[PDB]
């Protein structure tokens, strides 16, 4: 109302104290074209906004196995006071690191840690984006058979799968969805052999929800499409980032096309940047669970090469998810 007892602080004497933010990466690595890459692009963009550079305010520690998680988190505790665990698999290692370093702030992406004041948890309604990918897939299949390549069987990938199946069923319940899991988010060779088998069995669209394993699914679709006419091409649905640029190829009949139908978006980078800004301002949301869904555009579908009929069905499906008229299952 009033502030009679006040003192003027000159701008020459004022500063904002900065934070140092690091990501600890899951198996996919910062070149997975999807989940970990999104996180890394977000941290780089945060670093740029704060006039920082790699290993001078921000960096990444790549994990190659589960045993690496703890070592990477402990290494990050040396110079960083905001540390991101990028992947549900990092749950336990983040819990342990947050308990040993109560003075530092920790974020878990894709799962929830309870009753830890220095931990924030971020989840995405990947069922809702998956549903839209399913509607898109059902509106473009000619063979009436589509493929789903998961990374690791889990609550997280089951949301994608359950949403995708439900979305396909909402358009045409007669469509067959072949489901196979690679058992890794960093095994490209397994992605290629699963995609090869799913296409050979009559899938004309594969949705790859497997991080870096998905590079094999792109490689398989490129090989098939290179040795075929453009009108006989087979589709891939992108994940986490808009992957349209990865679907470019030249057909057998010399035509240049794109085999990316649509991409589910998961704004991991945007979350990294937004929470890093909250941490620097001393407003770190410790103990909170942050839920991103279709409503807040934390997940979305990039429509890319979908037919106008498909786009209308997507917009109708999206509107019904926001309305509450359609409840997308999580299992
Ligand atoms: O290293 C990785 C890569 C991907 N994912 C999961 O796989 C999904 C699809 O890439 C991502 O949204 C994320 O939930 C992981 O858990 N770890
Ligand atoms: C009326 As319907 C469930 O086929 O979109
Ligand atoms: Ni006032
Ligand atoms: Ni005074």
């Amino acid at each position: 109302s009033s502030h009679h007892h006040h003192h003027h602080m000159s701008g020459e004497n004022l500063y904002f104290q900065g934070a140092s933010a690091a990501i600890v990466t899951d198996t996919g690595g910062v070149d997975d074209k999807s989940f970990n890459q999104s996180a890394w692009e977000g941290l780089q963009a945060w670093g740029k906004e704060h006039n920082l550079s790699k290993d001078n305010g921000f960096t990444y520690f790549q994990s190659t196995s589960e045993a690496d998680y703890a070592n990477n988190l402990q290494q990050a505790a040396g110079s960083y006071n905001l540390i991101f665990g990028v992947g549900f698999a990092l749950n336990n290692a983040v819990k342990d690191a947050a308990k040993e370093h109560t003075d530092l702030n920790y974020v878990l992406i894709d799962d929830v840690i309870k009753d830890q004041k220095n931990v924030a948890s971020v989840t995405f309604a990947d069922n809702e984006s998956g549903y839209l990918a399913g509607v898109a897939a059902a509106k473009t299949t000619k063979t009436k058979q589509v493929g789903f390549v998961g990374g690791i069987e889990s609550e997280v990938i089951s949301r994608f799968e359950a949403g995708f199946k439900a979305g396909v069923a909402s358009v045409d319940p007669s469509i067959k969805v072949q489901v196979d899991y690679a058992g890794s988010f960093g095994d490209a060779a397994k992605g290629k052999t699963i995609a090869a088998a799913q296409y050979a069995a009559g899938a004309d669209i594969v949705y790859q929800v497997a991080g870096g394993t998905g590079a094999g699914v792109f490689a398989e679709a490129k090989s098939l499409n290179e040795s075929r006419p453009e009108n006989e091409k087979v589709w891939v649905i992108g994940v986490d980032r808009d992957q349209e640029a990865e679907g470019k190829y030249t057909s057998k009949d010399g035509k240049e096309s794109n085999f990316v139908l649509v991409s589910t978006l998961k704004q991991v980078g945007t979350t990294v940047k937004d929470i890093s800004n909250k941490a620097e301002r001393g407003e770190f949301p410790g103990g909170q669970v942050i839920v991103y869904s279709l409503k807040d555009k934390g997940v979305d579908l990039a429509v890319t090469n979908l037919s106008e009929e498909g786009k209308k069905a997507v917009e109708d499906a999206k509107a019904k998810i926001l309305d509450g008229s359609v409840k997308v299952p999580e299992k």
